[PDB]
């Protein structure tokens, strides 16, 4: 399942304790893309279906490629559109404790969106994944304004966007392991690190 509203449908009466907010790569399909949905079933499995609410970023969120050159690796409307979503979730769901991801463009604007997040709410991002990280010389993989503890990126050798540059290779395209395994492992590890 390439689409994920579960933020968005869901009943702000029977909250789940924990929300996933994800951003897709660019050109990819739904608003979870490729590598979300794997994510996803393993956040269910760990803590349930009724547990865990899994929101992908759509709306405004187009996945353009061509705004990677922006000066943040994405527009100013997507980021709007994922700070909307950390927002909406805050009040939606007060006392859920919040993971995020993104893959290439969807790092970016992970990061960018975490950047300006109010404090309050970016306090409540218990880990973050990102998975060929196009900011991460820039950033010097980290994600402004938020600690190196709960960060987890995933880089893999020859992705040349992780080093800087705007080139899709082939290791760009070999997160699958990664996002069935270690990425939602760190993310479970980091929720039960705070809630217990």
């Amino acid at each position: 399942r390439t689409t994920r509203d579960d933020l968005i449908n869901g009943n702000s009466a029977s909250c789940a304790d924990v929300i996933f907010i994800y951003a897709r790569g660019s050109t990819e399909t739904g608003n979870l893309g490729t590598l979300g949905p794997s994510i996803a079933s393993n956040l269910e499995s760990a803590f349930g279906k009724d547990g865990v609410w899994i929101q992908g970023v759509g709306g405004a969120y187009r996945a353009t490629g061509g705004d990677n050159a922006l000066p943040r690796g994405t527009s100013s409307a997507a980021i709007r559109e994922m700070l909307g979503l950390f927002q909406q979730a805050n009040t939606k769901c007060p006392d859920a404790t919040l993971i995020a991801g993104g893959y290439s463009q969807g790092a970016a604007l992970a990061a960018a969106s975490i950047e300006d997040l109010d404090s309050a709410i970016r306090d409540k991002i218990a880990g973050t994944v990102l998975f060929g990280y196009t900011k991460n010389l820039q950033n010097r993989g980290r994600i402004p304004n938020y600690p190196a503890d709960r960060t987890k990126v995933f880089c893999n050798t020859g992705d040349l966007v992780c080093t800087g540059s705007g080139i899709v290779a082939a290791p760009h395209l070999a997160y699958g392991p990664d996002a069935r395994g270690p990425a939602p492992e760190f993310l479970i590890e980091k929720v039960r690190a705070v809630r217990g």
